[PDB]
RNA sequence: AAGGAGUCUAACAUAUGUGCAAGUUAUUGGGAUAUAAACCUAAUAGCGUAAUUAACUUGACUAAUAAUGGGAUUAGUUUUU
RNA sequence: CUAACUGGAACGUACCUUGAGCAUAUAUGCUGUGACCCGAAAGAUGGUGAACUAUACUUGAUCAGGUUGAAGUCAGGGGAAACCCUGAUGGAAGACCGAAACAGUUCUGACGUGCAAAUCGAUUGUCAGAAUUGAGUAUAGGGGCGAAAGACCAAUCGAACCAUCUAGUAGCUGGUUCCUUCCGAAGUUUCCCUCAGGAUAGCUGGUGCAUAUAAAUAAUCUUAUCUGGUAAAG
RNA sequence: AUAUGAAGAUCAAGGUUAUGAUAUAAAUGUCCCAGUGGGCCACUUUUGGUAAGCAGAACUGGCGCUGUGGGAUGAACCAAA
RNA sequence: GGUACAAUGGUAUGCGUAGAAGUGUUUGGCGUAAGCCUGCAUGGAGCUGCCAUUGGUACAGAUCUUGGUGGAUAGUAGCAAAUAAUCGAAUGAGAGCCUUGGAGGACUGAAGUGGAGAAGGGUUUCGUGUGAACAGUGGUUGAUCACGAGUUAGUCGGUCCUAAGUUCAAGGCGAAAGCGAAAAUUUUCAAGUAAAACAUAAUUUUGAACGAAAGGGAAUACGGUUCCAAUUCCGUAACCUG
RNA sequence: UAUCGGAAGAGUUUUCUUUUCUGUUUUAUAGCCGUACUACCAUGGAAGUCUUUCGCAGAGAGAUAUGGUAGAUGGGCUAGAAGAGCAUGACAUAUACUGUUGUGUCGAUAUUUUCUCCUCGGACCUUGAAAAUUUAUGGUGGGGACACGCAAACUUCUCAACAGGCCGUACCAAUAUCCGCAGCUGGUCUCCAAGGUGAAGAGUCUCUAGUCGAUAGAAUAAUGUAGGUAAGGGAAGUCGGC
RNA sequence: AAAGCAUUGUGAUGGCCCUAGCGGGUGUUGACACAAUGUGAUUUCUGCCCAGUGCUCUGAAUGUCAAAGUGAAGAAAUUCAAGUAAGCGCGGGUCAACGGCGGGAGUAACUAUGACUCUCUUAAGGUAGCCAAAUGCCUCGUCAUCUAAUUAGUGACGCGCAUGAAUGGAUUAACGAGAUUCCUACUGUCCCUAUCUACUAUCUAGCGAAACCACAGCCAAGGGAACGGGCUUGGAAUAAUUAGCGGGGAAAGAAGACCCUUUUGAGCUUGACUCUAAUCUGGCAGUGUAAGGAGACAUAAGAGGUGUAGAAUAAGUGGGAG
RNA sequence: GUAUCAUGAUGCAAGCUUCUUGAUCAAAGUAUCACGAGUACUCAGGUAUGAUCCAAUUCAAGGACAUUGCCAGGUAGGGAGUUUGACUGGGGCGGUACAUCUCUCAAAUAAUAACGGAGGUGUCCCAAGGCCAGCUCAGUGCGGACAGAAACCACACAUAGAGCAAAAGGGCAAAUGCUGACUUGAUCUCGGUGUUCAGUACACACAGGGACAGCAAAAGCUCGGCCUAUCGAUCCUUUUGGUUUAAAGAGUUUUUAACAAGAGGUGUCAGAAAAGUUACCAUAGGGAUAACUGGCUUGUGGCGGCCAAGCGUUCAUAGCGACGUCGCUUUUUGAUCCUUCGAUGUCGGCUCUUCCUAUCAUUGUGAAGCAAAAUUCACCAAGCGUUGGAUUGUUCACCCAUGCAAGGGAACGUGAGCUGGGUUUAGACCGUCGUGAGACAGGUUAGUUUUACCCUACUAAUGACAAAACGUUGUUGCGACAGCAUUCCUGCGUAGUACGAGAGGAACCCGCAGGUACGGACCAAUGGCACAAUACUUGUUCGAGCGAACAGUGGUAUGACGCUACGUCCGUUGGAUUAUGCCUGAA
């Protein structure tokens, strides 16, 4: 045979689950009730907090319930510049200021946004890491499909009734500090998951990896593998259009 | 010191024993009783008495009296001189 | 006319040429069954284990004494300015030395039918850390888990352990149990995925049977005849 | 062109079975019966190899399977089973 | 062809507590041989010759199997890590021990060889008695052996709460077992009432439970007491819950 | 823990030593008064800036200053406390089933080394549990209460009466109670923690406590195992200063 | 392992992975993320090659080309026939994908050497560097250094068996129970051994194993299965024992873990032979409702269709002889 | 409320929360019945409204596509199972000795082996088959213009010297060769035989019978190739063939089947369908089989003896010694496969002992082209000796040096003697190779070395009963036998002597004085070890004070006795006589 490789085991569960014990509670926008469609709803920021693992801060915002008699307590993903004690307005008639969240039709073009809904009403699925944003490229006024530009470079078409919060997200830009320290990546990852000290497959044994094995330590065959090559072979470069260093300008804009 | 390794069975072959012999073998059953034995027995069936041919067909000379017809080699026989 | 029968052959045959068989016993022999007895590395099915160890999670616990002296701060000097220079303060760092603890370098020391199926002694490594650790909890076998050695998963690991299939198979090693009498081998032939093995023929024995108060034949010489290209000869 | 060939089938006529020595009884079937299918040594002849207590063959005799006498000793030599 | 073993069918008007089988043996023999017959000694209730038919039928070997035993060897195997005991006394059958008490020299040296707990253990604790075996020497002692006893709570814990997680609940699925599912399944699947009016009327679905003698979590301390138990008994003074 | 005094005993005394030693105690619970530090409040208005820390830290968003509040953090007085009880100590009373007199007092160290309490910081692409449980506040209704006095109060106050079930609990916790086949130099989670030296929980030595348990005795050959020392030379040894 | 560096996939009806099936992990996720790999701090750089192989591309459409569907022949079975999906083939991209990176002659005033020329070829001919290296066979290379003496060390040199740039090249401070060399200090490592201590061993009293064993146990020579304790011939041969010893007993341990053989295995690899999960692709079903182009099949119908001749031009015209 | 509208038409917009970390939950109002106990009075709820109305599908994206169900193609070492020929002077590698043909081996019938030797086969052929007739070939000689070494024509000789698809062999002349003639017998059938052989198969040959045909006037006998090679089972598929047999209820046609004869193919050729690697490895065995020891063997090296071309001024052998020749030597080194695979520990070094002589040195000698010195050759000869280092794991060789002088080997001597550097398991790195797993006889680094207590042997220790040229128990002796030991160098004198033209020069013999190595003792001196004797001293402890203690010897210092070298003392003597030189003395 050979044994089940270390890529195939991460999907099975056990030691490869996410370390969600001290995480703070699933940040997402409000749900599109009636004030998010007819007018707006005022919220108050109560604290800014840190989700463990997630490098962007979160914000605890307190809305009132319009039908029940309690106080809703929403986790958001922090726009940079959001501070405690400030008001957040969510709705159709939100004014354009950070960090209001309003539908993507009530924005001008070129507006920088974060926490964008992929499909409408699904409470915040796009551009929500640390330092990242989307950009309203241009509406197509009827057919109602805004086009946005996403942090990949890629340029996607949304509808225009879904919501996004104005502003870049806070906590940017984390990734410029060197880690310097294996023990500081230990600490990075012990609140995330068991992506390891990633031992290289070329260092393993032929049982445990396609690349493992030889006397000298080499891949031995092409590292770009077919798309539907079906685990536990899909290692190396998964369906790679091209390789090598880019010597050229292929930003897609 | 005790234990410890060519067996049982199915099928066939040759050989020898035994019974009956164009036969043979009841042994699945049924009877009759005396006891898992022994006894009697119907109708079948197996094998044999007829083969050959892929098959379809066909099927072993006028011995009512010639052992295979004829020949050769032939133990024996009031044979027979 | 539609049809059947009739003539001569040759060749073939597990057939015929006036029945000899069937039932049963016993020995031998070939075959299939655990198959003379013992013996694998395997392979399948269903189970059992994370009390060791691995990793992860939850909740706890614990790590002398010193060394060194980063930013920040203070007071002085100096300079047109920019800003330098001296003292102190302070007490960072997967920093150092080392006790506990955790480890295992070297002696290739002791011991090596041991105190001990991994220990003893001395030297050494690390010691606030990607550190050590308890209980709970998760992951289970072509699976897990791995800072990766094919390591570890209960003294078991390049597929754990248990029970069954299973008396698995073995052209291979080993053993195969009373006496006397008589007869007495083979290591060659052909063929075989055959070369440590068969089947085959030869060599052996047993059991008969056909012929016992020549001119039947059969085997080494002489005779007759044919054959031969080696020694020698050239 | 011979129902003279050539084969065959019959009657005729033929002293003294037509070298030697032998007869372990020979003939013929069946169990295709068991074991065996590594051989090895020697004279003589041989091939390869520098050679070999090496490799490979022909011939007959041996050891294997065999004691005993001789070669001090010894599978095989000499003698004798 | 012959001989050993065990049986079955016949048979010997067989043998036997007046001594069968077995065993032992310088009793005497027979057989080429396997083996057989016999005397004596032990033994105490069964057994043999013949004809047939048999069978789990004969052992030196299998690094055979089970059991027992010998040398080696009463030992130049050995009982040498952790400093160390000695005097006198009593007991006793016997004393270097652990047996005791006295004196005395020493060690652990508190990061202990001191004093307590958690796992685990399960009566080992304690008193008296003690004989073999065990304590790799001894043993009058013992964690041994016999007998008798011993563990007391409103306050210490458990129990209660959840964690990581787990077991189940019919969406489901699978031939089923069961998912080495995690079901999150599921018409009102859950609450609420000094309980109502032209629906009584306001509200909520992640069901459920387990999982911490180290996390969370009400309340107690002292002095005394026993051969053996104490934040538990006794006395005293408090405290919590209802 | 250590110093120094007082009262009460003890130890040494040939010589010295107003010596050396020992003990010299006060639980939970609760009434009081105060304090370490921190925050706050009132007054008032700061540059000629000042208050302040080991450190920085703070102030026209109100410093210094003076007077108050809170946190009874963590302590002293009293109650428990019966010259209690306890402990040291002077007599008396035979097991004749018991009484008693005295003590228990001052001061002051430094514990970077223990435990707690409070403060103020730092490291971090690491930000450091959840639930029962409990309280305060706010809100609409609704509840009560009336003076010529009768009351009240699941009453967040004080006291009284009653009750508190189940199960564990002994002992060891390891050179002899557990795992390693064993009375096995192995392994196995914590708590307390004296003095002298000293930087020190080091090493060495000692007090409390504990133990002398490792078969003994004789002798001290070879070879060994562990430990020393060595003239002159100095790595010539050795694969290699092992 | 790491930090740094780079590449890859993925905007969610997604990527990756689990699952028998349902369904799940990442995911309390969202490109500064998740996942897949190589390289391995900094410094300095990272040459050329897309021929082979792998990966990749709306894209090349017709070489190949499945079932289903459609057409034809036959009484049917059925046989032929077109058009056919991915994949392949053809075309493009890509090397911090896998990997690779040449010879032969002739020439400069003594010789020597080859800046220069010609030519054969290749996808590209090994660049910057570096080197007898932990990588150089020859080999103990040659020169220097280090020593009295160096197959070692260090510095150079370079036609380099067989160096070479994220298959990373060249360096590099600090760091190291890593490998190596020299000098100092130091010593019993040595010359070259001696002695002292503890505990053994030892002797005793008590207690008491095991491994092992054909039989056993002095040799020399011979012969022998080619190295005897035993045989043959010699030499020779006296009990019972103690502590040592390590010649022998081809001593013990352990059915050689090396080699070979077995028509015995296992682990791993690869396009070995044959399969398979998953994936992609086409077809059918679930699978409906419409419009507009569809190729007007067929139908509700309609007219027109052209030899000599004759009334001419009857698509055709016979019933017909008014 | 804005364009647009004289007050309405009419599109467009809206009807309300954005200065500030407060708070909001439970309807007030009107509307409407209610107008009820009490007598004018304490004393009351519903619905609508506030909060417009009607629809209904909780909204939103997809949407007849996805997904799923079922077939089809493709991809797929992710995964499964399995296979990787034999032979073989070990296996891998090479090859094919594997099916076959000829010559030889092969020893005069036939048979006959090796990875013996020399080659051949897997085809070619409408003629190169069949048959008649005619013809003579290799070469050679004399000739014939161009024309010669050869062109062609022609004569004479030609035993095959040519030719025959033939690899070799046999064979062959009015042919089996060369040329023409017609031709299809390279046909159909049925057996039988030869070879190989088991007396099986195929296949190849043969000899016949039955046809039908070719050539020839005819006899003739043509059944492929002049002869010896040129090739292939079952199952399957596929033709030809009867003018067929069957499909099992019966006819008919298609289809299928069956039977006869071919073809399609198995080259491992009596005929599986088949790639690696394992250093992570397992099992059964094998001394039928390698790796080392032992045995035989010696081509290779060297060491000897004959002959004497010659070298050596002259001289063949003072010293050599060509071309030949005959031996010895295995250890290197091959060759071998006999013993060992239920295991003989596999290189070196260290240690330690013994043996050989193939003699380096020394003793005793003989010889030189020997004056002396130095050397060379040889003889008797194995007694003593044959060292210290640098580099390398080495082993030889080389280097520094000492040395009067620096010989060669044996028990593969020696791992329960050690060491563990080489080599050689699992870890690892580089170079080349490989697609890969992996390989390297290339480099590099790290990597458990077990047991004696048995018997001998050896070394030391005791030692009884008996037998006894004779008891017990002491004392003094004896020697058989076994062991066996000393050794080389130096310096003075000899002596600047002999010798030599000189230069150089006998450390000649002998005498003397020492040293090396080894041996056997010893301790007066000196050196080393510590009466744990004594002094001091650190820490602790004893109230202080001592020739107290503890710290497994606290540490330093001196240190008798004793042991001990690095010191001291001692270390021999006769006989037969080898090599050689002679005497006497012949045959």
């Amino acid at each position: 045979m050979g044994r089940v490789i270390r890529a195939q085991r991460k999907g099975a569960g056990s030691v490869f689950k996410a370390h969600v014990k001290k995480r703070k509670g699933a940040a997402k926008l409000r749900s599109l009730d009636f004030a998010e469609r007819s007018g707006y709803i005022r919220g108050v920021v109560k604290d800014i907090i840190h989700d463990p693992g997630r490098g962007a801060p979160l914000a605890v915002v307190h809305f009132r319930d319009p039908y029940r008699y309690k106080i809703r307590k929403e986790l958001f993903i922090a726009p940079e510049g959001m501070h405690t004690g400030q008001f957040v307005y969510c709705g159709r008639k939100a004014t354009l200021q950070i960090g209001n969240v309003m539908p993507l039709s009530q924005m001008p073009e070129g507006t920088i946004i974060c926490n964008l809904e992929e499909k409408t009403g699904d409470r915040g699925r796009l551009a929500r890491t640390s330092g990242n944003y989307a950009t309203v490229i241009a509406h197509n006024q009827d057919t109602k499909k805004t086009r946005v530009k996403l942090p990949s470079g890629a340029k996607k078409v949304v509808p225009s009734a879904n919501r996004a919060m104005v502003g870049i997200v806070a906590g940017g830009g984390r990734i410029d500090k060197p880690i310097l320290k294996a023990g500081r990546a230990y600490h990075k990852y012990k609140v995330k998951r068991n992506s390891w000290p990633k031992v290289r497959g070329v260092a393993m044994n032929p049982v445990e990896h396609p690349h493992g094995g030889g006397n000298h330590q080499h891949i031995g065959k092409a590292s770009t593998v077919k798309r539907g090559t079906s685990a536990g072979r899909k290692v190396g470069l998964i369906a790679a259009r091209r390789t090598g260093r880019i010597r050229g300008g292929k930003g897609d804009s």
